[PDB]
This record gives structure tokens, C-alpha cells and sequence, in this order.
């Protein structure tokens, strides 16, 4: 890696001054999850990351999902499962496990990596200062809309407190359960969360890490493969995509059309994934913007 | 409860006033566990007395434990411990799993009890901000000093960051899990970790919830029931009492000596346990003093 | 007041929980006068409560009358009076001596006492600092309106400044005297003023402490002794009563229509009756409301 | 005094500079008694060089007397006093009257006069927010310390709370009486009160209106009037002068051995003398410094 | 100037007192240049004055012309200048000249004058924190508009950052320099732009100083010397002025109808000319207002 | 550029960030002079790079010279010399044009530069509210110390001032010119101007932009090139060094000892160099510690 002349070295790191200009002083949503978040390498280096923001006095918020963690904790507690179409029922006792699998294992992992170079990360819910609600959710399922217990989307976000967290210097890491309006704890999908707080807070980009190069309107043609999109194309597209890459794309339409400047659907298998994408005109991701 | 005079009602809460006087503006901690941790009645009357508090302009900090609830969670899990002396070796498997018991359980339902009343109750560890540190501890048994895993002693403690968090308006909830100079995690004894908070924060009170009525120096002489002590006169008298009233009692020392103005055993099997030992001269609890 | 058991002390105090919630960060301005001012261990209470108010962060302001001292001082100067109607004249003469008194006397006993738990108190009128001014009042006489010197009704207050002297943690009282648009200093009727100042500071309750149980609408049915009325009704009621309930009637209308949520009519006979009636819900005061 | 010319005007306010930059941001403190206060015209000079001062970023205090008025108010009341040597006995009755007298007449005069030029004056003493202490005084007669009733000292000065005040942009206008340390009002000499005023806050200047042209070493040679003098040789000559000169000489010497750079003793009677005396060489002051 | 009497001294000073509470905390904008600029008495003076008004808590801001100066230099480097009409074009190299006269030689005089007073004056220029920005203007020449280079009238106004400035007790000397919107530097004539700025930061009063006593309708007829005029009059009389009244006359009118509430020519041949203009009813200067 | 893998481009931007964390929130101060500032594309790169600190919240300060500068204008105007050894004397003329030049032109083209990023820089001297005072040096020529007119070295630096300069988000760009104590503006050495300054603002790194490699020991032995040096060793060698380098190496000693943890001596021929510096490991510079 020093086999690589200076003069080289430097060209690199001015080219990320007009990033630089435009984030200062912003806020950055990122979800979290996929490989991304199974890899230890790949973790350092998003904690890692998350440094280099905050020490730029970039405002990054970290959101994070954990859905194979909380199926193997349910399988070692020998909790069975009730199953409406492709979706688990969350009973009380299947939340209680969520609520405690995300909040006190996974989030957990990644406050102190991120704390490993400094005191910036600090875990929550919307459970904590009452900074989001949930509403109950529905999902439809092979045609009619149906109840699959405590899941819901972020309601209401305590816009104020939230920013007053991170200009106190602090990274906050989002575990996605939250309140309704009873005090009865629901888990929220992380992705769609994630497209919530963006849109709250304000922020001025929402990355999305998944496990891909990036959108693909005619999967698996090689040359599908897109840099960009609006959101009006993106919607129309919306209906023909893979199961798994539908949350993160109406994250990203809900996000946009919700007035932040653009989500990006990024490859969470690059290390330094978001150094890359943005401090660095050499992306493979994907960027959504109004249309 | 209205049969009551209101001429009656209305000297109780005057008489409340010097303690109002004497608590405004200053940090109480309180170490919550036992059976006001364990019935449904108690603990809302606990949260509700934490609110009570907060809408006085009293700074409470909550530091609660949990021992039973990961025996159980481990025994659920079929993880089998190890054991030195009376003592649980805490592997990092162990830890894992009080970790989520404490923060990812325990720790919520005080947090959605407390919010119940309004945002106030904010989760967090000793990992969130390197809010304090932990050493780790040796005990001894049967004679010899020996390990037990990832036990400790809080090291540090950011009292800086903490007091801004109370001033704030927020009622920190306190799981006792820290990480140590090399970022390795450590479970801290509830007890000791409030004395440690309490003498961090320049408390002006340590409340200590146990179950009993308070501290007998002859137990069970009914009459040997103290109201008060004085740290020389106890520490003389700590070699001789029951198996778990140390931890309770080592606490009250190392925080009036260290210069907490008083610590104060009390019942937590009383209903509002905490209003009483405050605000009215009726306690039953133990107060300790310097001497 | 301690064969009371300790269970039940506790009750009490909890059941003050949801006033202090709603009125924490609030303005209470508190008119006082009658019993309340003219027997020691009442104006005791009194100063104690409103120490009680400052030390849960509440924050009241006090307005004070005083009729008969103002009269017996003029008659203790031998200055004889001129009479229209009921109303004495208020002469340059008779000002100087009541704002001698009111503010002199009156106020200063007041402002010792509740400093007697603090540095609380402070006095004023509306000359300090143009806190408020007077507008030159008439009344009317059997018939007519008529000029009776140098008396007036609040005209504008000084919001601003009056909620830096509270935000600094002061109690005013203040002595209803306030100059008009040319430096001419009138004399204000205390009850009126009091609602003038609890409409222009957003204050959440105003307290009337008068010498009754409560309205009667019926005077003297002892079961015509209402609970809580609407100010319309009252309004259509007003033209009935006593000679002396009319002013703190018509104050606690013109309070509630000008935004206040609720006034209050309390028993100023009653010890700490502005504990009673703030913080329990066992009051002998009328409340008036909105409607 | 236009048929002096412009050129003229500007010399005179261009030669206030010098004083202007060494008081600018400072606290000058004023004892304002004497004639300056009977008389109609010298009064609303003295009022609008207060406003003066305050409009020139200085932060002028003002303490003052009032001994003849307070006398008159006795003798209209027929409170007959018993007089120890020269001085009349304060018992509590003609304390209530001084304070009636100097904080609900005198003071409000001056606070009114003031604010004619804007929201200016705000009277105090020393029960109000506990800004100053009294400590009970003895007077020597004849030979023998004596004890004259409710008469002391300043004890103690909340330099805090009284510098926030005039930060807040506020002259205060203060009556010389406070509690004790049990909370029993005395009356406090005006000029010593000004001294010790102007000590506990720093102040740069301690101006003393008094009825004389300055100091007189041997009165009345007309020609032993002295320009300045310092601490040590003016307290040689103390012992000699006139009966009243005391007073106002007493306290130059404990405010500037106190550590104020200059007290002035400065003449009533001259219109605007504080403009005078402050922006202009041309005084006819006595300057004391220490030496 | 001390066979004055003292009782004259001090009415002059009393006299200020209305205008130094209309002008308290208020900005003013001075433009600065003729012969109170070269003739060293006047100059000290000017400083003095600016000195003056920062010691009143009044906010001057400085704004300076120098075209006499930048021609010398001109001519001493033996750059050969074009003309069209009476304009010489402002080539890039004439630019250079006047930024490096203008900013670092006319400004740097008037900094140090005044900071012999204090720290108080800070040059500065269009260019630095990107103050001011600057639209290339045309003059019309015997008929047409016509292209004279690098000179233009100020654009945007920095008026938030400036203000922060002054409010940190500073005096802003301005040289009228300022980049376009592609960072191009032009020259500000320094008349208009004092006009700009004393609009863009809600100026008090604008002042103007010039070498004449004042405007004259009909010049030279003695007494068509006004001392007050409103805008409307004087845009009527605008086109019949000498040459160099133009600028002055233009600039008072663009600053009161853009808001300014007087614009003031004044002689800046007299010392302490602003101290009289300000300070004073004899001023001879001409008071421009709306109408 | 980008035929370069952007997983090498990713490592470039990640091993930056031990860097970025070290210097967050401090100052560093650059001396810019030499090619660095001749040349078109390194000085862009310059101004860019300041951009770049600035934007990762790290606060700059730049001390510039120009020697040269001032050489060309003083033969442009035709002012001839006097020269005692080596040096010109700076006559009263000579630092009119000095200042001219280095304030009004050398200054001038850096704010512009950089302001193309954005309102960051700001030009000043030690005029400019007093920033910094220069007391007269003397050199030492061919024996003895002798006199070469108004040249001097940094006395005092208003350290408070400056910062509060930062603070508001500000790059100063300081001519080395002063005035002394009596306000006669002196011309100070740039390089030791730029040490002191990072002296009195507690600099986290001094960086000295200079046109050499970096510090040869036995120049010109290829690899008697040192890498890092510390302070009692490179004293010891100071006395052997080139003519030039003097300057740069008092300085960077001069700091070093002063408590500045780093001063660094970098090749200004190389774009970005700042960059190369201080964000990467592989810099060319010399690096000073103390020792
Ligand atoms: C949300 C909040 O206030 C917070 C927290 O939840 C944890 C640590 C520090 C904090 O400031
Ligand atoms: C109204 C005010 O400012 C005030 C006062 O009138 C008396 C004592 C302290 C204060 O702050
Ligand atoms: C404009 C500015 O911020 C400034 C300056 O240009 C010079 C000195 C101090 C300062 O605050």
C-alpha cells in the first residue's frame, strides 16, 4: 500500500474535499446490516468509518437491523414460531426476545467498535427519552392485509432531542424498537426506519448497506446494472424486483420523496464501503434522487 | 384514602418542605433491585416515585441488578457454569448473556415504566460514551483470592458527560456492565457500582432498595434495629452480619466516606419506599454518616 | 400527627404527582389577602408554601391588597377622607401614603417571611423597571361613573422582563401601584391585578385567597356551594352576589376568557390551603374554567 | 448657553474620553443625599446622570438616606423617641417607619425620576433575595459604648446576585435596611452602606453627595480646601472635623483602603455635579487614594 | 478652555443625554474621507471620536474613500492611465494599485489611530470572510454608458457575520473592495458604498463626511444653506449640483429611503465634527429623511 | 487518476483517519512562503488544502512572507537602499511599502484563494485590534549587533482574541507586521513570526512550507536526510547550516521548545504538500520533537 508514490496518495485525498464541503456540519443515516455487520474486518472498518465522519464534524446516525440473529436466539430459547405467509407472528415473548437480541447483543457489538476510538457511540430506542413511536403495522400477504403482532413503523420522532444528541458530539446507534401510543413496544423493520429518521432528521444523505453492487432493473443481465435513478423511474420499477431488495429501495423512495437529497443503496461487502461513497467519485452503489 | 381530613393532608406534604429544600438541585442514586424490582405494584410506584423527583428538580440516577433474571436466562439458554466457591465464572459466553439480560431486559422495563410519566428514563452502560470503566476484580474464597471471569469494580467514571445527561432533564438507568482499558466488558456487582456512581457524581444521597427493614446489628433481635450509624461503628460491625447484607453495606460505606453526605438502606417492599425515606421523618430504612 | 401510619403518608405525598407534572415549569400567580395576611401562624403557611412552589421548580408570583392597613394608617396621620359613593377619593396625599404602606409595610413582611427558607422574595411594583403601567380607572355610583382620583387598572406589563426575574429563580410580590403613560403613579386594586398579571405571563393557575368556603350561588343555602363553574355561567351570575365577592369574581373571569386554564377562589382561613388546593384533590375552592 | 460656540461644545465633550474609556463596563457607586434630594431641579439632574451613565455602558449604583424625612413621618405620627446621647432610639416601631419611610417614600421618588429616561431603577434592600446582612451596631456617648436599638452595619453582600442585577442593564436604587442573621430587619447608616457597597462590588468609583464645597482641613480657612488626599493622612486628620463630615469621611477610607481605587466627596448642590465631578477636570471634589 | 465656567461644562454634557440614549447600542456608519482624512489634527481627532462612540456602547463602522492617493501612486509606479470622459479605466494593474493603497496604506492609518485608544478597529474588505460582494457597474459618459473596468457598486452584504463584528466590540474599517460572483475584485466608489452598508445593517444614521458646510440649493447664495431636507425635495434638486455633491447627495438619498432614518452631511473640516453632529444641536452638516 | 483500483483508493482515505483524530479541534499554524506561493497550481492546491482543514474542523492559521515582493515594489518606485551586512534598512518609507505588499497585495491573493471554498479567511496583522505587538530586534553582522531600522520580532499575542478568531470558523492570514508600545508598526520576520504565534496559541503542529526536501545534516550528502530530529540535537547543528535555513529552523526550535509537540519543515514544491503532511505517513518533511 506504499508502493504507491505520494504525489498519488495526495491527488486521492484532495478529491474528497468537495465531500467534505458539502456534508460538514450534516447529518448522514446509515443502515447497517448484511454482511457488513457478519464480518469482522468489514465491522472494524465501519466503525472505523463512523470515526473518520465524526472527526470530519460529520453527523453520522447508525441504524441497525439483526433479523438472523433474533431467528437463532428464538431456535437456542426452543421458542417455536407462528408463521403468516413468509412472516413470523411477534407474540409478546418474540418481541421480548428482539427487543434484547438487537438492543442488548447486536447494538451492543457496535457501540463498543465504534468506541474503540473514542467515547462517541451511544445505543438507543425509541424507548429511551421517548425519542420515536411506533404504529402498528400490517402485511399483506398472497392478497389480503393481515396482523402479524408487535411490528409496526416509526410514528413520531423526537426531532429535537435527537439533534441536540449529536451535536453533543455523539454517535447514536439505533436499535429499531419503539412505543405506541400505549407504551406497548413494537419492532420496526430497520430499513424503513432507517428511511424515518433520514427524513426526520433532516439528513443530508441515507446510505443503505446491503449485499450488492448495487440496483439491478433487469436482474441478472450484467449491464442493467444502474448509477442512478429518480425516484417516479424507481417506483414504476419497484413492483418487478427480487423479495429482498424491495425494503430497501422503497426505503429509499420514501426517503427522497421525504426531501432528503438523495439514498444510496451501497455494497456493504467493500471494505471502508462509505469512505468510498462518500469521499469518492469511484462508487459502485446506486443514487436515488427526486424525479 | 379520602376518609382522611384534608387539614391532615395538607401537614404531610408541608412537612416535606425541608427535604424538597435540602434535595433541589442535587443527584440522588438510587440501587434498585429485590422485590421492588419483582412485583408489578411496587415497581410502578418506584418509576412513578422517580417522575416524582424529576418534576421537583431533583436529579435521580437509577443503577439497578438482576442476578436472578440471567441465572435464569443462562439455565433457559442450557449453559452450563462453573463454579468457584459460591461464585458463577463469568466466561465471555456468560457475559454475553447477562449483558442482554441486564441491558437488553432489565433495563427496558424500568425505562418504559419510568417514560410512562414522560421522557425521561435513558438506558445505558458503561460502553455508551465511555461513560466509566471497569477494573477487573478478584474474590476470595475459602481464603485464597481467585478469578472468576469478567468480574469487576467500576474503574473510572466520566462524571462530566453524566452530569450533563441529568441536566438535561434525563433520569439515567444504569446497567452495570463496563469495558476495561482494553475494551473488554466487564459485569459490575449493582451495589457496588452505585456507591461508585454515587461518589463519582458528588451525590447528595445513596438510597440502597433491599429486602429487609433495615440493619440489624444483632439479628434477629427485634431491638437490635439501628436508624442510624456512623462508617467507623459500622465497618467494625461488617465481619458478623448475613451472607448478603455485605455488598449493601460495603456500598454505604465506601460512599459516605467517600464523601456522599449520607447512604440510606431501605425497604424496597414498601409501597413508595423511597417518597418515604425522602420526604418524611417515618422511614424505617438505616441512614449512615461519616465518623 | 404521627399516630398516622407511614403507609399512608406516602399516599398522600404520590397523589400530589400529577399536579406537580402539570404545573412544573409554571407560572402560578397566587393573589393574597384577607385571614391569609392577618393571622401569624396562616402567614407562616402561606411564605412556606410558596418556598414549597419554588423548590418543586414551580414558580409563583405573588400579588398582595391591603385595604384595612392603608386605612388605618391615614387615620393614624389624621388625613380625612373624601367619599364618593363607597369609594374613598385617592387623593396625591392618600397615594403616597398608600403605596407607603403597600409597598412599604405590607410587601416587606411578605418578602421576610418566605425569605426566611431562601433567597426567594423580591418586591416591586410597577414602577421598577416599568414593569407595568396604570390606565386611570372611573367607577360607576349609583348611576354614573365617576372620578375617584388617582386609581387605575393594569394597562400593559412588561412580559419579558417579569419571566427573566422568575427564570432566575424569584418569587415577586408585588404591590399593585404602577405609573401611567406620564409618570403618574395610581393605585391598583389587588384582585383585579392579579388577573391582569396571571393573563400577560401564560401563567397555568390563578390563585384568589379570599375569606369563604367557596361561590355560593345561592347565598346563604349551605348546598349552593359550587365545585367549579364556566366563566358564561358565572358571567350570568355575577350581577347577584355580595358586595365583596365581585372583585374576585370578576378577576377570575377576565383571567380564564383571557387564556388562563383555570382560576381558582380558595379558602384563605385554611392552613396551607394553596397546598391543598394545588396538589390534592380534596379543595374547598371554586374553580372557573373556560366555556 | 448657545451663544457659546460650536467649537467650544465639541472641546468640552472631547475632553470627557479619558474618562469615559477608564469607566466604560464599570460599576460607580453614589451616595446621593443632602440637598440633592430636596431640591426639584437638582433631583432630576441627579436622575438624569444616572441615565447618563447607563447610557455609556457604566453601571451605576445608587444608595441613599434620608434621616429628616423619616424624623418628620415619627413627629406626624406622634411616636414619641428616646434619645441615648445624640441619637434616638430604634426600636422596632420606628424601624418599621424608617423602612416605610426610606423604601416606600424616598426611594420610590428616585426610581421614579429615573425612569423617566427609560426602564432603568429598581429599589432593594437588603431583604430583598438576601442581597446584604446587617450586623447590629453600638454607638459610643460620652465615653461608654451603647446599644441604640435596630441600627447595625453592613455584615455580608451578595456580590453575585447584585452584579447580575446590573448586567440586566438596571440601576438599583437601594433603602439601607436588611435582616440580621435571624431575620430581624436593622437600619443601616447610608454612607457606610455605600462604602461597604462599593467595596463587595469591585466598584471603580465611590461618589458621596454631600452640602459642602469638599474637604477643609481647618475650617473654615478658606484656602486649607484640598483637591485629594490619601487614606493615611485624611485618617490623621479625622478626629478633628465637623460633626457630620465624619460619616462621609469614614466611609472614603474603608471603601478605598477596601481596595476602591477613589472615593470622592463631591458637592449636592452643584447641578450635575456626578457629570461634573465623573467627565471633567474641573470639579470641586475631594479625590481620597490610598496611601 | 478652562476659563469656561464648570456649571457651562456640565450643561454641554447634559445636553448629550437624549442623543446618546437614541444612538445606545445602535450602529452608525461613517463615511470617512477629504480633508478630515489628510490634515493630521482632524484625522486624530476622527480616531478620538470613533474612540468616543465604542465607549458609549455605540456601534460606529468606518467606511473610507482614498482616490487622491491611489492617482499618486499611480503616478509614482509610472503607470500610464486611459480615460474615458472624466474616468480613468481600472485595468487590472489599476485595481491591484487601489486594493493595495485603498487596504494597505489609507486603512492601515485609521486602524492605528483609532487603536490608540484601544483594541478596538479591524480593516477589512469586501474580500475577507466574504463580506461584501461586488456587480461591475457602467458610468454614462456625454450620453451613453460606457465600460470603465474593474469598478462596481456593492452587491450582497454579509449583514449577520458583520454585526457579529461589531457586537464583539469592534470597529470595522472598510475599504470598498469587494470579489463579484465569479471572485473577480472591483473597486467601490467609497460614497454609494457606505450608503450600502449602512442599509444592509440598519443603520442608525448614515454620516457623511465632506468638505463643505453643508448643502446648497442655490450655491453659492449664502443663505441657501439647508439644514434639513427630505428625499423627494432632494431628488428634485439633485440634477443641478455641483460635480462632487453627486456621489454625497446620492448616497444619503439611497441609504433613508432604503430604511436608514437620517443621512447627515457634515463638515469634515471641523474637529470633532462628528462628536458636534451627533451630540449637539449646532451642527452645521445637512440632515437627510424621508419623505 | 481513476485508472487506479478504488479499493486502494478506499485505504488511502481510511489510514488518513489517526490523523484526522489527533488534530480535531486544533490549531495548527503554517508558514507559506517560498514556491508554494509563486507558482499558480501549488498555491491553489494550497488555499484548497486550508479548505480541507477547515472542513475536517481543524482551524489553520497562516503566516505568510514575501520578501521578494517587497524588493520588486521598492525598484518599481525607485527607493533606494541602505544595507548594513546583508540586510536593507527599513527606513519609515521602506515599511510603508513592506506593509503595502505584504498586507495589501501577498495577503490579499491568499484570502481570495481560499475564499473560493468558501467565507473562511480573513486577512490581519498585528494591527488589527491589537492582535500581536513587536518589540525592535537588532541583527548581529560581521561581529557586532547593529540597528536596520523598524524591523522587530513578536512581542505579545492577544492569545484570547485569536482564538475566539478560530472559533467563529475563521483562517487568519497574517502579515507579519506590528506595532510596538509605543504604536510604531514594525516588519517581522515571517518564520519566526509564524513560530511564535504557534507558541502562543497552544498549536497542536507548526509546518514550515519551505523549498528543500527537508533537513540535510551534511548537505549536500544524499542521504545525510533526516526524517526526525529532536530539539538539543538539532541546536548542536544549527551553527553549520545554509544561509537560509537559519530562518526556518530557529523557528521550528523556537516552538518546539515552546510546548508545540511538532514543527515540521516540508517541501512547498510539492502539490498538496500540507496534505502529504499531515494525513500520510510517507511525507518528504522533517519533523522536530523535543529532546
Ligand atoms: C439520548 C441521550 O441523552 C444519551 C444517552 O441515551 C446515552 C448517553 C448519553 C446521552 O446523552
Ligand atoms: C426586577 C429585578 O430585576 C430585581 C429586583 O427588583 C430586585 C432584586 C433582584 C432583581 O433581579
Ligand atoms: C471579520 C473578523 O472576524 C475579524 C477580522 O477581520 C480581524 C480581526 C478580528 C476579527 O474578528
Amino acid at each position: 500500500i506504499e508502493a504507491l508514490p505520494t504525489h498519488i496518495k495526495a491527488q486521492v485525498l484532495a478529491e474528497a474535499l468537495p465531500w467534505l464541503k458539502q456534508l460538514h456540519g450534516k447529518v448522514v443515516v446509515v443502515k447497517y446490516g448484511g454482511n457488513a455487520m457478519t464480518d469482522d474486518t468489514l465491522r472494524r472498518a465501519f466503525a472505523a468509518d463512523m470515526a473518520f465522519l465524526r472527526n470530519c464534524g460529520i453527523h453520522p446516525v447508525v441504524v441497525h437491523g439483526g433479523g438472523p440473529q433474533i431467528t437463532a436466539m428464538l431456535r437456542r430459547l426452543g421458542i417455536e414460531g407462528d408463521f403468516k405467509g413468509g412472516f413470523r407472528v411477534t407474540t409478546p415473548e418474540v418481541l421480548d426476545v428482539a427487543r434484547m437480541v438487537l438492543f442488548g447483543q447486536v447494538g451492543r457489538e457496535l457501540v463498543n467498535l465504534i468506541n474503540a476510538h473514542g467515547p462517541y457511540a451511544v445505543g438507543i430506542t425509541g424507548e429511551d427519552a421517548q425519542l420515536f413511536t411506533a404504529v402498528r403495522r400490517s402485511v399483506t400477504v398472497d392478497g389480503v392485509a393481515t396482523d402479524i403482532g408487535l411490528v409496526g413503523d416509526v410514528d413520531q420522532v423526537n426531532t429535537a432531542a435527537m439533534l441536540d444528541l449529536v451535536a453533543a458530539g455523539r454517535i447514536p446507534v439505533v436499535s429499531t424498537l419503539a412505543p405506541d401510543a400505549d407504551g406497548v413496544v413494537h419492532n420496526i423493520n430497520a430499513d424503513t426506519a432507517a428511511a424515518a429518521v433520514a427524513e426526520a432528521l433532516g439528513a443530508e444523505k441515507l446510505l443503505m448497506l446491503t449485499d450488492i453492487d448495487g440496483l439491478y432493473t433487469r436482474w441478472p443481465d450484467r449491464d442493467s446494472l444502474v448509477s442512478e435513478i429518480d425516484t417516479g423511474t424507481l417506483a414504476q420499477l419497484l413492483p418487478t424486483l427480487e423479495s429482498g431488495m424491495v425494503p430497501k429501495v422503497e426505503a429509499c423512495l420514501r426517503a427522497v420523496i421525504g426531501g432528503v437529497p438523495s439514498a444510496h443503496i451501497i455494497d456493504g461487502r467493500v471494505t471502508h464501503c462509505v469512505l468510498v461513497e462518500l469521499f469518492t467519485d469511484a462508487g459502485t452503489g446506486t443514487k436515488v434522487v427526486r424525479g
